[PDB]
């Protein structure tokens, strides 16, 4: 994807957003709250999964190029749930802001051509290979509002994806939303940002029962501070971003994966790992697009 990766209204129009010079710093401030209302064409990949009938939205996902879209296969197909999806059931929704707003002119209605789930997607003893592919059935066209994430190469992941450094979820809190035991405040009225900071892995598995695979990685705040920014702000299946100091550009390191942690304890967010499994994505892209 020739021009992934920089925003219409920011990068291309010479123009920062609020927080990522925070990102790229990997500074950790010592506020409080991180999350927030995020600016407009902030993350122009940024795709809603919406449900045809009745009207609901039922995972995130990210504009990878003009015909693909990004998200997490247990979002889709979940057998102990009786969860399946078929193409017919779905709609994506692309250029959005508002949650719940009909943003004429601005958002993108597109149908779906086809499903790919990873080959080795497993959810029986634990889940992994989180990953799957959604094909559109006619082109997005891009604009201010509508533009693809990069996906990194292997340089890429290997110098970006580190415990430390700072990455991003945008989403709608349908994370939150699914997972929460009780609905205090609502879900959020706009695109919500946070940053959050990767996580050694062994502290990422002490944390939880369920069983972080290879295949993912975990990001957040140490339970000590009492920071309100939160992984449940993003989607299932959403985008974890990072921006490359070398080219300027934004590259989708994770998927928001399994969300069943968002009750309380300032808990870790768990990612699919994207460079892992891009060997299967690329096939599917090359081949089948």
């Amino acid at each position: 994807e020739a021009d992934c990766g920089l925003r219409p209204l920011f990068e291309k129009k010479s123009l920062e957003d609020k927080t990522e010079r925070e990102l790229l710093e990997s500074y950790i401030d010592g506020r409080i709250v991180e999350g927030s209302d995020a600016e407009i064409g902030m993350s122009p990949w940024q795709v809603m999964l919406f449900r045809k009938s009745p009207q609901e939205l039922l995972c995130g996902a990210s504009l990878i190029s003009d015909r693909w879209v990004l998200t997490a296969a247990h979002c889709l197909l979940y057998p102990p749930w009786d969860k399946n999806f078929t193409e017919n059931d779905l709609l994506v929704r692309i250029g959005k802001h508002s949650r719940t707003r009909y943003e004429r002119n601005i958002e993108k209605i597109s149908m779906l051509e086809k499903i790919y789930i990873h080959p080795r997607y497993n959810w029986r003893e634990n889940l992994d290979r989180d990953i799957a592919l959604m094909k559109l059935k006619k082109p997005v066209a891009f604009s201010d509002y509508i533009h693809p994430v990069c996906l990194p190469d292997r340089e890429t992941a290997a110098s970006l994806l580190q415990a430390g450094y700072k990455g991003r979820v945008t989403g709608w809190g349908n994370l939150k939303e699914t997972w929460t035991a009780n609905v205090g405040k609502g879900q959020p009225s706009v695109l919500q940002v946070v940053n959050l900071p990767i996580v050694e892995r062994p502290v990422c598995k002490d944390s939880t029962r369920i069983r972080i695979t290879d295949n993912m990685f975990c990001a957040g705040y140490k339970p000590d501070e009492g920071k309100r920014g939160d992984a449940c702000e993003g989607d299932a299946g959403g985008p974890f971003v990072m921006k490359s100091p070398f080219n300027n550009r934004w590259y989708q390191m994770g998927i928001v994966s399994w969300g069943e942690g968002c009750d309380r304890d300032g808990k870790y967010g768990f990612y699919t790992h994207v460079f892992r499994l891009k060997k299967w994505i690329q096939k599917v892209i090359d081949q089948f697009g």
